[PDB]
C-alpha cells in the first residue's frame, strides 16, 4: 500500500517487478511454515492484536464491579533492510537478464527463517507458542524405515482417537529423510510407502526442525494471522545504492494442538 | 446480542424493558464521562485491543531481521451482577407502576462511577491514561468568581495558542460550583457569565473530580473506544431472584492533550 | 503549486493532509492580523511588487524629457524550515491518532508571529508601515472600565467625524483585557457593554500588541496583499527526517489611516 514508499525510490517499474519476482520466488520456495498452516487474510497495516476471546479478571472478590482486561495476541512487525547497487539495476534497464540481487536473496532467506522460527519454535516476548512447544503431543520413533512407518500409523490412530480426520502430512528434516532413504536399499519407494501409510498424504522436507512432525491439513487448526503480508518497500538512497526493506506484520496461533503429533 | 443470555431469564418482555428503561435513565443521567468525550462506535463483543499505531522494537542492533511488537490498548471488560426479586417483577406484571429496582439502581451507579473513574483518573493495569493525569496542562485558579472567569479566559488563550478551536465546556465539581455561586451575591448570573466567557460554551457539574477542568468539544480529541456498550444480561436464578449483570467492554484514549486544561 | 516540491517528499497523501490540517488549525487560530484586515487575493508565486500608484521624479527641472520611477511595495517572501521525524509519520500510517508534530507547531507559531509583527509593527527594510506606526491616530485611556467605554465612544465619535461608518472592533491585549475584567466585579458583562458601545461590534483579544486598538470592518481600508498564501513544501530529507518549509509571499498596506484609532 502507500506506506511502502515504493514510488519514491529511484527504480523503474521493471526494476521493482524484477525485485518482486525474485523475492516472491525465494519466499515461495523457502516458506516451509506456510505449506501446512492456515493463513488468515491480511487485516491491513493497522492491525495490532488478534483477539484470544478471553478475559483476565484483575478485580478483587469483594468488589461490586468486577472487571478484567481482554486477552489478545500482539502482532510481530519485522523490517529487514538491504541495499541494492543502483548501477546493477540500471544495467537491468540496459537489457541484462542476470542482475545481481545477492543481498535481496540473503535478506529474503533471513526473513523466511525468522518467520519459520516463529511458526515452529515460537516467541516468548510476543506470547506465541510454536509447533515444537507442544511436548504432550509427542511419540517416540526409530532410525529404521519400519519404525517411521509404524510411528506414522500410530500417529494416524492417535488422530482418529482425537477426532482429527483430514489429509495428513509428514514434516520431516531433510537430513533425517536422506538417512531414512539410505536404509531403504532397493526394496520400494520409501516416499510412496510413507504417503500410502499417511492415507494419501504428502511429505514436506524442511531444514527448520531436527526431528519429524505430523499435522493434518483439514484446516482451521493452525492459523497464521497476517496484518500485512510479506512486502518490499523503500527507505532511503545511500548515494550509490537504495536501502529497501522487507516488512511483515503477523502472529501465529495453534488453535487445536490435537492436530499435531511430534515424532522423536 | 445473543451472548447476553436474556432469553433464558424468567422475565417477560415488559419486565426486561422496564429494567432496561431504568438502567438507561440512570446511566444517561450519571455518565458524566460521555458528556464531552467522543464515543467510538461499538466494534462488537469480540473486540480485544485498540491499535495505538506504534511498534516496540525488541531486537538487537546487530540483528539482520529487526522486529518488534505492535502497541495496542487492551479493552477493559466489566461485569457487575445484581439480584432482582422475582416476586416484585411479577407484581410489575400485575400492574404495579413503582417496582422496586434498588439493587439495579445501585449497580448502575457503581458501573457509571467505575467508567468515570477510568475516564478521568485512568487505570494503570490496562495502560489507559485519564484526563486528570495530564499535569502539564494545568493552570492555577482562585476561590473568587473573578478568578474563575480569568482562569477561563486564560484557558481560552492557551487553546488559541495551541490551535484548538471549538466549543468549550467547563467540567467543574458540584460543591466547588455551589461555592462559586455563593460568592456571587446578586450581581449577575454566574453561569451566564461563565458561558459567555467560554465563547458560548456550557457548564458540566460533576461529582467525579475535585477541581475544575476545561475541554473542547470540536471532536476527535477524547476517544471512548467501545467494544460492547453498556448492556444487561442474565446469569442464573437464585430460587427467589434472578442474578442479572451489567457488562461493557471499553477503553479510553486521550489523543490530543492540547484539548485539555486543568484548573487548580 | 508545483514549485512546492511536495510530490518528491517521502510522505503519503494522508501524512501530507495531516500536516496541512495541523498547520491550518494553528494558523487559523493564531493569525490575529487576518481577523480584521482585508486580504487581497493571491496573485501567484511570481508576484514581486504591489503598485503604489505614485511616480518619484528623478529628473532635473531644466530637462526637456522629465521622467521618474514608479513607486511600488516589494513583497516579503519568508521561508521557515522544520524537520519532522519520518518514523512518527510512518506510525501515522500505522494508525496512530496523536502524531508528534511539535516542530511543525513551533514553526507555524513563529511564522504567524512574524506575519503579525509585519502587520502591526511593520518592516522598515520592505517599506511597509504597520498599524502601530500611526501615532497621529492615538487617544488616551485609563485602567478603569468606565475609561475604556468612554475611550470607545470617543473613538466612535472620531470615526463619525472622519466619515468612517462600519462595524467596529476592539483589538485589545489579552492581559489588559484580563485586568479590565478584574475591575468589573459583578456589575454586568464587560464584554457585552463594550460590544454595545461598539455599536454591535466584537472584541479581538491578541497577545500581539501592548495597548488597545480600534478599527472599522467596513472593508477596503487595511489590505494584506498576498502573492502566495501560507503554504507548506518539501526541501530535502536528512536521512532520518524530512526538512519541510512554510512559505508565504506578502506585503501590507494601510490605505486609510482614518479607519484606525490607537488607545493609550
Ligand atoms: C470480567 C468478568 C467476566 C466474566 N465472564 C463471565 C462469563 O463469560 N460467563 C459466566 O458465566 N460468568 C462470568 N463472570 C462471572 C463468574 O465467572 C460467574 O459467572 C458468576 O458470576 C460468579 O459466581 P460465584 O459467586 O459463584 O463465583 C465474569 C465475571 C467477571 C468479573
Ligand atoms: C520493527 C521496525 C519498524 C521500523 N519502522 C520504521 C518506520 O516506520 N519508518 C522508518 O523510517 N524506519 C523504520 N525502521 C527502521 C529505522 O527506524 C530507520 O528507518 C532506519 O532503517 C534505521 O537506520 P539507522 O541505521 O541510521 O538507524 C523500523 C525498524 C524496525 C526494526
Ligand atoms: C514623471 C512625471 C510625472 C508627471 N505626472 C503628472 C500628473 O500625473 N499630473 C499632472 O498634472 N502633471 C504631471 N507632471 C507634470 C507636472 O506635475 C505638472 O502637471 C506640470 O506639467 C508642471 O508645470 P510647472 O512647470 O508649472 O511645474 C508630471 C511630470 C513628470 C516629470
Amino acid at each position: 500500500m502507500e506506506f511502502l514508499k515504493r514510488s519514491f525510490a529511484p527504480l523503474t517499474e521493471k526494476q521493482w517487478q524484477e525485485i518482486d519476482n525474485r523475492a516472491r520466488e525465494i519466499f515461495k520456495t523457502q516458506l516451509y511454515g506456510r505449506k501446512f498452516v492456515d493463513v488468515e487474510g491480511p487485516y491491513g497495516w493497522e492491525y495490532a492484536a488478534h483477539p484470544l476471546g478471553e478475559v483476565e479478571v484483575l478485580s478483587d472478590e469483594n468488589e461490586v464491579v468486577k472487571w478484567g482486561l481482554r486477552k489478545s495476541l500482539p502482532l510481530i512487525e519485522l523490517r529487514a533492510t538491504f541495499t541494492l547497487d543502483l548501477w546493477e539495476l540500471d544495467n537491468l534497464e540496459r537489457g541484462k537478464p542476470n542482475v545481481d540481487l545477492s543481498s535481496l536473496e540473503e535478506t529474503v532467506r533471513k526473513v523466511a527463517e525468522f518467520e519459520d522460527e516463529v511458526i515452529f519454535r515460537g516467541c516468548e516476548k510476543s506470547g506465541v507458542k510454536g509447533l515444537l512447544s507442544f511436548e504432550e503431543r509427542k511419540i517416540e520413533c526409530g532410525s529404521t524405515p519400519k519404525d517411521l512407518l509404524e510411528a506414522i500409523v500410530r500417529a494416524l490412530s492417535i488422530f482418529s482417537k482425537d477426532g482429527i480426520e483430514g489429509p495428513y502430512t509428514l514434516v520431516i528434516n531433510t537430513d533425517r529423510w536422506i538417512n531414512f532413504l539410505k536404509e531403504e536399499a532397493g526394496h520400494y519407494p520409501l516416499e510412496k510407502r510413507v504417503e500410502e501409510c499417511l492415507r494419501g498424504g504428502k511429505i514436506i522436507t524442511t531444514p527448520r526442525i531436527e526431528d519429524a512432525l505430523v499435522v493434518s491439513e483439514r484446516g482451521g487448526d493452525f492459523k497464521l494471522i497476517l496484518g500485512q503480508d510479506l512486502s518490499i518497500g523503500y527507505e532511503d538512497r545511500e548515494k550509490d545504492a537504495v536501502r529497501l526493506f522487507i516488512t511483515e506484520t503477523f502472529t501465529f496461533q495453534v488453535v487445536n494442538p490435537e492436530a499435531l503429533i511430534l515424532l522423536k
